[PDB]
């Protein structure tokens, strides 16, 4: 088998009742999942995998991309000298899982090493016919509703060496957080809730993972954002079709050396598009109480670099990062 480059097909369970934009979009561009996926070990078999070079993380992007394109409709949008004005319904917004299939003639591969780094060879290889439902959760510094490791905290980075990339933490445990728009002063104004203590122990638990990658000599310590956009500065997501910019310097202000982490939260008009480069505009946020309990299931930091004390900041951004997290130990392979 070799790996080749398809139009893979997505699979869902969408109600077509539901108008919820994403069992809409689904309802249309998926087809509904097979209760019995016929997973295949195969016996004696190493294969290659490289997470950094998937086609499937891009094929499900641009479909995230044409998702949010027919679902969040923005008031204005600002690209390079074009300007898009068009009317801004708000809706419901809560991601469902979306597994991605391999057409006639293609198979996916798995890798089922619980260690596994991202990149090199695997040892424990099965043939699936879907991949997980892969809920596809747009936001920054933390990521959400996604898959746990199985083992333990499987850091993992493209060039560990090189500062400039992005180290997409897996973590083995999750931790709940609570955000809240109290229904009411400000309505922008909101804020997140979240254990303190265990949020201090998965500080220190992937420290140890930190430890193993750059030394035991060094000190591992975490800062705030640098700098840019708010989107990247702050824990941005989307709860209940809102924008949410949650300072997360409570979060990232931490050294080895209450009990209620309560995140400063602002519902935001205007987002910097992920999409492309530009600028969208949406409609004020709603009425009543907006609130949606998410799980942290991992993480995207970076490395300053530049000797021993090793600063470690949350980053984001690219939202390919985001799907890499969940599409790693998959690929597609031509059956002949
Ligand atoms: C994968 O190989 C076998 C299952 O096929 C298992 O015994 C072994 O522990 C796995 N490898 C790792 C990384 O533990
Ligand atoms: C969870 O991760 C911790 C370290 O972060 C590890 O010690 C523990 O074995 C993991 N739990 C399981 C059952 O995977
Ligand atoms: C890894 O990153 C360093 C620093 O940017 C770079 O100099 C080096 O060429 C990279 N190594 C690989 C895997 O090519
Ligand atoms: C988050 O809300 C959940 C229910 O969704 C509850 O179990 C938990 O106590 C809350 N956590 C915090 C820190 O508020
Ligand atoms: C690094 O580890 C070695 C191991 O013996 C130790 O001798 C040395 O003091 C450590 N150096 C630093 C930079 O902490
Ligand atoms: C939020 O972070 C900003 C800087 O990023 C800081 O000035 C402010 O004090 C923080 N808010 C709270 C109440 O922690
Ligand atoms: C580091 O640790 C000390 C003691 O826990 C704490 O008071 C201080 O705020 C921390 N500041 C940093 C991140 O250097
Ligand atoms: C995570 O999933 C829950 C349940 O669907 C949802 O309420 C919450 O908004 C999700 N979090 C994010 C940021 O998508
Ligand atoms: C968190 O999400 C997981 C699966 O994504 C789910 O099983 C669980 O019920 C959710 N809440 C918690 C922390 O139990």
């Amino acid at each position: 088998w070799k790996e080749a480059t398809t139009t893979l097909f997505c699979a869902s369970d969408a109600k077509a009742y539901d108008t919820e934009v994403h069992n809409v979009w689904a309802t249309h561009a998926c087809v509904p999942t097979d209760p019995n996926p016929q997973e295949v070990k195969l016996e004696n078999v190493t294969e290659n995998f490289n997470m950094w070079k998937n086609n499937m993380v891009e094929q499900m992007h641009e479909d995230i991309i044409s998702l949010w394109d027919q679902s969040l409709k923005p008031c204005v949008k600002l690209t390079g000298g074009s300007v898009i004005t068009q009317a801004c319904p708000k809706v419901s917004f809560e991601p469902i899982p979306i597994h991605y299939c391999a057409p006639a003639g293609f198979a996916i591969l798995k890798c089922n090493d619980k260690k596994f780094n991202g990149t090199g060879p695997c040892t424990n290889v099965s043939t699936v016919q879907c991949t997980h439902g892969i809920r596809p959760v747009v936001s920054t510094q933390l990521l959400l509703n996604g898959s746990l490791a199985e083992e333990e905290i499987v850091i993992r980075s493209e060039n560990f060496t090189n500062n400039a990339k992005t180290i997409i933490v897996q973590l083995n445990e999750s931790v709940v957080i609570n955000c809240t728009r109290p229904n009411n002063g400000d309505i922008r104004q909101a804020h997140c809730n979240l254990s303190k203590t265990q949020w201090e122990n998965t500080l220190e638990q992937i420290a140890i993972k930190l430890k193993e990658q750059f030394g035991n000599n060094k000190t591992i310590i975490f800062n705030p954002s640098s700098g840019g956009d708010p989107e990247i500065v702050t824990h941005s997501f989307n709860c209940g079709g809102e924008f949410f910019y949650c300072n997360s310097t409570q979060l990232f202000t931490w050294n080895d050396t209450g009990r209620n982490i309560t995140l400063p939260c602002r519902i935001k008009q205007i987002i910097n598009m992920w999409q492309e480069v530009g600028k969208a505009m949406y409609a004020p946020p709603i009425r009543g109480q907006i609130r949606c309990s998410s799980n942290i299931t991992g993480l995207l930091l970076t490395r300053d670099g530049g000797n021993g004390t090793e600063i470690f900041r949350p980053g984001g951004g690219d939202m390919r990062d985001n799907w890499r997290s969940e599409l790693y130990k998959y690929k597609v392979v031509k059956i002949e």
